[PDB]
Order: structure tokens, then sequence, then C-alpha cells
């Protein structure tokens, strides 16, 4: 609140915003580099540090671009990924399989200013669904609820080879604007409560798949925000929170988390609004 005045007065978000990003920790992605995995790798997109990226179970190539965010006095864990190309949905699906997790959280859409941000990974109708052969599994939609800001899907995943399905709960935020940021946090707000309502970011399920369009950030925003308002509520001094010391937490395990100074400013406004709900 104090700091969110002061920087907003000074303007120095930019300022704030670049000494995070010059202080931000740099890993090798030597095995995100190899030849073999050009085409797994979205154009614009960032790569996954060697250290905590996710291991698809396979024997030829274990790659998926994918990283593991576990932050330790939260109890919160969270992979982040790039949205899915058309060759690496079976690639996305096997992860959140072996993954074990519960939800997938979306938080573009499929076509944003006129051009594709990633492939249509789940099935539109129920009656119509998808089949990996590559990773064998079948993907089907089950029911839907679309509200003005974020739609809500039901789906469920089948592993062919045993025939063992599991429910998958994919939370669609379909209203970040095309530039900038939205206005208010509250509709992001109402999103993440949802998304932590569902069970989806417990600790009885896997980690919590999330993603957006490349190199734009916004995946970082929600994982910030979430981790930030646990810290909040479990901390004997809530105001010893700080949210620069928790991003660059953060991005000791992916790079790029938060891409511009607008979404720093969203992120401190989307915590100081949702710690005056809880
Ligand atoms: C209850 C329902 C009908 C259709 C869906 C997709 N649901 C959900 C299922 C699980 C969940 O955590 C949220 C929702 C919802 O739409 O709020
Ligand atoms: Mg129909």
């Amino acid at each position: 609140e104090k700091e969110f005045e002061q920087i907003d007065k000074s303007g120095s978000w930019a300022a704030i915003y670049q000494d995070i990003r010059h202080e931000a920790s740099d890993f090798p992605c030597r095995v995100a580099k190899l030849p073999k995995n050009k085409n797994r790798n979205r154009y614009r997109d960032v790569s996954p540090f060697d250290h905590s990226r996710i291991k698809l179970h396979q024997e030829d190539n274990d790659y998926i671009n994918a990283s593991l965010i576990k932050m330790e006095e939260a109890q919160r864990s969270y992979i982040l990924t790039q949205g899915p190309l058309p060759n690496t949905c079976g690639h996305f699906w096997e992860m959140v399989w072996e993954q074990k997790s519960r939800g997938v959280v979306m938080l573009n859409r499929v076509m944003e200013k006129g051009s594709l941000k990633c492939a249509q990974y789940w099935p539109q109708k129920e009656e119509k669904e998808m089949i990996f052969e590559d990773t064998n599994l079948k993907l089907t939609l089950i029911s839907e609820d679309i509200k003005s800001y974020y739609t809500v899907r039901q789906l469920e995943l089948e592993n062919l080879t045993t025939q063992e399905t599991r429910e998958i709960l994919h939370f669609h935020y379909t209203t970040w604007p095309d530039f900038g940021v939205p206005e208010s946090p509250a509709s992001f707000l109402n999103f993440l409560f949802k998304v932590r309502e569902s069970g989806s970011l417990s600790p009885e399920h896997g980690p919590v798949v999330v993603h957006c369009s490349a190199g734009i950030g916004r995946s970082g925003t929600f994982c910030l925000a979430d981790t930030c308002l646990l810290l909040m509520d479990k901390r004997k001094d809530p105001s010893s929170v700080d949210i620069k010391k928790v991003l660059l937490e953060m991005r000791k395990f992916r790079m790029g988390l938060i891409q511009t100074a607008d979404q720093l400013r969203f992120s401190y406004l989307a915590v100081i609004e949702g710690a005056k709900f809880i």
C-alpha cells in the first residue's frame, strides 16, 4: 500500500522492474537448446532452465518447455509452460497426466491480435473428442461453464493404454486485453479464487499447469498473486511479505515471470486488493 503509492507517485515502476530484471537469476537451458528440441519450443517464448524443467516419462525424448516453480514457505507448486504447439499437444497432456495435475490455467485466447497464440488443444464439443496418438491419450469435453470474464471446463483425460481416466478442470481467463493489463484486478482475483475453490492448487494434487501466449507474461502474475496472498495469511507479520522478493524467488525456477512494468504494477494491485478481500 505505502510502497505502491511511493512508486506510483515517483513514476518508478520501470526502474523497480528493470532492477528486478537485472537481479533475476540466469541458469543454463542446455536441454531446451538441443537441435532435436527446436520444434518443441514456441518462437518468442522463454526456455525452461535445466534445473527446474519438467521431464516427460519417455525414453526417446523427455523434453517439454515447462518448469516447476516450488514455493517452499507457501507450500505451493506450479508448472509454468508455453501454450501448446500443433505438435506438442500430446506432450502437454502427457505432462498433465504424469504430474497428476488437477487443473490447467489458461490466461490467453487461442487467437489474440488476429494471430494464433496456441493450438486448440482441448475439444470444443462433447461428441468430438481428441486423440493424441503420440502419447496415447484421449481427451473429452464433459461440461462447460461460460462466464463473462472466464470459462471453466470439466475435461476427462484417458490413458488409452490402461483405460484409466482422470477429471481435469480447465480454468480459462478469456478477458485479458490484447494490449496492456486489465483496468481492475477484481475479475482476475475472482478467477484466482475460482481456481483455489476447485482444489486445483492444493497439495493433495499435482501442480496446476499454467500458461499464456509467448513472451508476454501473465502466468507469472497468477502465481505471484496466489503465493503472496497465501503468505500474508500464514505469516505472523503479513506486512513482511515483499512481492519483489517473492517474484525474485519464483524467477529462480523460470525466466521472464512478469514481462512488463505494467504487469508488475498490476501484480501489486491484485495482491493489495486481494488481501483486503481476504
Ligand atoms: C459445477 C460446474 C458445471 C460445469 C462446470 C465446469 N462446473 C464446475 C466444475 C468444477 C469447478 O471447480 C467449477 C465449476 C464451475 O463451473 O464453476
Ligand atoms: Mg452440443
